[PDB]
């Protein structure tokens, strides 16, 4: 997260680190006890190696009584996916056993009505991406409150020249925004989750480059068939 | 709302009011394009009386550009509740025409995890029912924090004498507290629903009489099958 703060230790139940080979690889979200919601480009250069989901954390390193790693038996990227795309990028990761509760480690209810949010409002990102320019990854959770901007506006030419679909939406990148390792993270508003960090390769906190970001309701019917 | 204070504006998107004759009778949670949840017992002698629920609203009795009235067609009780019984006490509202949305008009996602909110925990109860013993009724949206009782002890035999059940809940009641005209209402916690006030004659702010409040998660199934 560029242009952020820190986060309250457990204050979001709900974040989750999708792990590759023991390293931090994406943010996701607990949306049910054994089912973390990605990005699906975060998955690509996986290969042989090892995915886990951190749970209960703030500190990617220190021990936490909250902290519990847990094994991988599914990941189900969206079947419209692909590498060179930004389309569909979603992904569903099925724990290895339910997750263990407490006030550190909880779902959080997706929106299902498929209407766009309203520009202006305020959502909140979290992540353990990028905090600046130089490359330096956080050792705890950071987050931002972004703006919501209006398709019409973000799809203008010398911004994302039309790109953004109906089933994406953008908030304000100037000096504020969400980078590398904040892919497959959630942007809630209002306390429900709207959004996911869209993954892709993109210059941090360029204003005439708004935040893309996948529009879960968009999808809950799929999301809602995998679960099942 | 015993012991709280005012609400930010429109911070609460999903909030309603249910009326009956054009006067505040309940609250309740926009749900869905076109359905309100509220307590089935808010609606016990209405019948024919003329029921709406105001969306977008902060202040009972000043025009701001986000209110709007609308009228009810359906009113479906949950099947097993009865006069004589704070049990299944939820009641879905369909209104005349899907609820135009914008910033201060939002539906909001019911936790669909059965599972207890840890005692301690601390929630969101919103309303615009009696502020005090003298029954003062405010004129904008009030809100408490508090915490969650464990059920063994809001079962005490001093307090809900074996009432409380796996659909239920409590909260603590010393001087904060959810009263009169605040049932139907949302108990969000950590920005996501988790109960509706239960409606029932109930003194306010006793601390031997915990607040009680139904548990959405564990009705989930009928709520879908209704919207549907
Ligand atoms: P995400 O972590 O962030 C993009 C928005 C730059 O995707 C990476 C893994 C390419
Ligand atoms: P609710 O407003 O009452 C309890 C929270 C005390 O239901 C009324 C309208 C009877």
């Amino acid at each position: 997260i560029l242009g952020g703060r820190e986060a309250e230790a457990h204050a979001r139940p709900y974040m989750a680190s999708v792990q590759l080979n023991g390293a931090h690889l994406c943010g996701g979200v607990l949306v049910a006890e054994q089912w973390v919601l990605s990005a699906a480009h975060c998955l690509e250069d996986a290969a042989d190696g090892k995915v886990q989901v951190l749970l209960g954390a703030h500190s990617l390193s220190q021990p936490e009584p909250s902290k519990r790693l847990y094994d991988v038996l599914r990941a189900v990227p969206h079947p419209d996916s692909q590498p060179d795309t930004i389309d569909h990028d979603l992904l569903l990761l099925q724990l290895s056993e339910k997750a263990t509760l407490g006030p550190a480690v909880r779902p959080l209810p997706w929106q299902r009505v498929d209407r766009d949010v309203a520009p202006g409002t305020l959502c909140d990102v979290a992540g353990w991406g990028i905090v600046n320019h130089a490359g330096r990854r956080p050792d705890s959770l950071q987050h931002v409150l972004l703006p919501v901007l209006d398709r019409a506006t973000c799809n203008r030419r010398t911004h994302h020249d039309g790109a953004i679909t109906e089933r994406l939406m953008c908030a304000e990148s100037n000096r504020r925004d969400s980078c590398k390792g904040d892919s497959g993270g959630p942007l809630v508003c209002g306390g429900v989750l709207e959004g996911v960090v869209t993954s892709g390769s993109r210059v941090c906190g360029n204003r005439k480059k708004p935040g893309i970001y996948t529009r879960v309701a968009s999808y809950a019917a799929w999301i809602d068939s995998v679960l099942a």
